[PDB]
């Protein structure tokens, strides 16, 4: 995993790719397409330009660098979102509190039986099997966390 | 992992939570040390409590709950943001486009090489180290989606 300041750096230098987004994406696509040049015959659109200066006058293959490089980015700053939630919590809950997984299975439990009875219309078996799968997905993340800082839980 | 249509379940009976978080929070923190009293003793500061009316009485149990499942409900929500820009992208390279992991590795290599090339001043060794990271989770993320779609990538 990364740090706080390893995803606050990951951040930062997305945004000076996303100052020249275009540049960046197009350089990217040529450094794969010139070093591995077998990843370019995944692309029927891009696989008949042979040299570099060919991959340099395509409009269409500058398009695709930027599309991939916004996937990216967005997918990046959408996981440094959540770890920035998900660190401190695990952080707190290895080294201070020393909350075994299991007790967050219990509280899962809870949860999910005061959900049922509170609010029976609103979570019916699908909704039930749903969020008790989202609940183990977090306990798998914290499990994760604390193998990361030797906390066994 | 959750389908989309599973992540949608979890945001909508969320919502409902949200309405009133506290006395949800008190709810289910009490199921918790009632089933399972081991849970209590890790609470410095309720572990005293004794009867359901002594809970219900405690102004910082009530708060807690309230933290508690304020802060779970930020972190579902993130993992489902990250879950919705990601799981489109696995499926689209593994059943359309059939990417290897290791051709994400190759693109990877090239964004670190082009971020280093275009940003002398800037993309030093901690940057550096803290992208590769990024990056690799990113491929792990991916693999994992791969895993449950039954692609091997
Ligand atoms: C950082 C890694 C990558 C990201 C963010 C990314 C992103 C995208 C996006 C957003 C699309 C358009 C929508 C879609 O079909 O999902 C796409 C299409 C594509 N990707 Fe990727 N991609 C990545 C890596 C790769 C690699 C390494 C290859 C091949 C070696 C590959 C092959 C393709 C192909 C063949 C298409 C369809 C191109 C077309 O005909 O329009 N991608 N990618
Ligand atoms: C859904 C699972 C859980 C969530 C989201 C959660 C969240 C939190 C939050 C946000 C805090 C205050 C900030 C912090 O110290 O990190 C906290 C503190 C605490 N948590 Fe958890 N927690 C969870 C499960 C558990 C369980 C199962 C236990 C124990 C059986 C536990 C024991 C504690 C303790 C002892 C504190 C310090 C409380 C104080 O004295 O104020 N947590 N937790």
């Amino acid at each position: 995993g990364l740090s706080d300041g390893e995803w606050q750096q990951v951040l930062n230098v997305w945004g000076k790719v996303e100052a020249d987004i275009a540049g960046h994406g197009q350089e990217v696509l040529i450094r794969l397409f010139t070093g591995h040049p077998e990843t370019l015959e995944k692309f029927d659109k891009f696989k008949h330009l042979k040299t570099e200066a060919e991959m340099k006058a395509s409009e269409d293959l500058k398009k695709h660098g930027t599309v991939v490089l916004t996937a990216l980015g967005g997918i990046l700053k959408k996981k440094a979102a959540h770890e920035a939630e998900l660190k401190p919590l695990a952080q707190s809950h290895a080294t201070k509190h020393k909350i075994p997984i299991k007790y967050l299975e219990f509280i899962s439990d809870a949860i999910i039986h005061v959900l049922h009875s509170k609010h029976p219309g609103d979570f019916g078996a699908d909704a039930q099997g749903a969020m008790t799968k989202a609940l183990e997905d977090f306990r798998n993340d914290i499990a994760a966390k604390y193998k990361e800082l030797g906390f066994q839980g």
